[PDB]
C-alpha cells in the first residue's frame, strides 16, 4: 500500500498553476493570436477545435 493518486485527472492544459484559453490553447499550438481570434470569433469562441476546422477552411466571401 503506501502512497496513492489524489487530484489531476488527465490534465489538458500548459500548466496547473494558471489557466488556460481557448485563444491561449491555440497559441501553444504555435497559432497567432490574430488566426485564433479571427476564427474564435468567427465561431464566437467555445471550442478551439471548431476554430481549427474553420481555420484550414478557406473562409471569404465567394468573389464572382
Amino acid at each position: 500500500g503506501s502512497s496513492g493518486s489524489s487530484g489531476r485527472n488527465r490534465q489538458q492544459r500548459p500548466g496547473t498553476i494558471k489557466h488556460g484559453s481557448a485563444l491561449d490553447v491555440l497559441l501553444s499550438m504555435g497559432f497567432p493570436r490574430a488566426r485564433a481570434q479571427k476564427a474564435l470569433a468567427s465561431t464566437g469562441g467555445r471550442s478551439v477545435q471548431t476554430a481549427c476546422d474553420w481555420l484550414f477552411s478557406h473562409s471569404g466571401p465567394s468573389s464572382g
